[PDB]
């Protein structure tokens, strides 16, 4: 195809919402015990060889929490052609820029050590994280600019300000959370971002801290499309994203800048 990177079928909405994509997936334990930087974690794969290498994620857990709390990511992740990297942390009190280190450690371990690093192209990475593992998420982008995509789901942080960002970050609020309110976490860190970054906002109507650990087809659908879009530079994405969404029974607020790669919306 023109696009290198392109994997899988056009999407439509039926495909970006579906629990699964067209991909066939399987799964790889990586014990604590084998790693070193990090609580190792559950790597999904596309089992495929003949549609190239994919690009890849670490997703890291918020405070006290464990990696079934984001296990849901994986399939429908990976199965839409992406590696998925859920990881545990070494300790379930790591404070955000710890999970930051952590996320990137673990890419580290995916690409350089893994049983699948062959599968992966090692340029093409991203992270994803919830509560404090999402504040993990701006710290480990921060850290390493060569990152395609960042995702704080409700994420949790201290520090407010991510003026010097420069991966396309796509921060997602619930709008109900107690935990990590989104008028003190993520719309703070949305406004701090650059203007010239590609970025955006969506927020979850009525939505709790723990929406993001259970199956959400909204989360899933805007992830994928921010993944495809800037992991695989996959401009059949773009259609999902710009211009952007209007509210919803699922979206009480999106802002967004728009085209990609080349002004900002908001929907209230
Ligand atoms: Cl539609
Ligand atoms: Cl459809
Ligand atoms: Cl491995
Ligand atoms: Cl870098
Ligand atoms: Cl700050
Ligand atoms: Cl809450
Ligand atoms: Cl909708
Ligand atoms: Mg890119």
């Amino acid at each position: 195809a023109e696009n290198p990177y392109e994997r899988g079928p056009a999407p439509t909405t039926s495909s970006i919402e579906a629990s699964r994509g067209s991909f066939a997936t399987s799964t790889v334990t990586v014990s604590r015990l084998a790693v070193s930087g990090f609580g190792g974690g559950t790597i999904y794969y596309p089992t495929s060889t003949t549609a190239g290498t994919f690009g890849a994620i670490s997703i890291a857990p918020g405070f006290t929490a464990l990696q079934s709390s984001i296990a849901w990511l994986g399939p429908r992740l990976a199965s839409q052609g992406f590696v998925v990297f859920t990881i545990d942390t070494l300790t379930t009190s790591d404070q955000p820029d710890s999970r930051g280190r952590q996320l990137l450690a673990a890419l580290d371990y995916l690409t350089q050590q893994s049983s699948v690093r062959s599968r992966i192209d090692s340029s093409r990475l991203g992270v994803v994280g919830h509560a404090m593992g999402g504040g993990g998420t701006l710290e480990a982008a921060r850290s390493r600019p060569s990152l395609q995509a960042a995702i704080p789901l409700t994420g949790w942080n201290l520090t407010k300000t991510w003026s010097t960002v420069r991966v396309p970050t796509l921060v997602v609020g619930a709008q109900a959370d107690t935990v990590a309110p989104v008028a003190s976490h993520s719309i703070p860190f949305y406004n701090s971002l650059p203007s010239s970054l590609d970025k955006a906002y969506l927020e979850l109507r009525g939505a709790s801290h723990f929406a993001p650990n259970s199956s959400n087809t909204t989360i899933a659908k805007y992830t994928l499309s921010w993944l495809k879009r800037f992991i695989d530079n996959d401009t059949r994405y773009e259609q999902f994203l710009c211009p952007i969404p209007s509210t919803s029974l699922s979206i009480s607020d999106y802002r967004g800048n728009c085209p990609h790669n080349g002004x900002h919306h908001h929907h209230h």
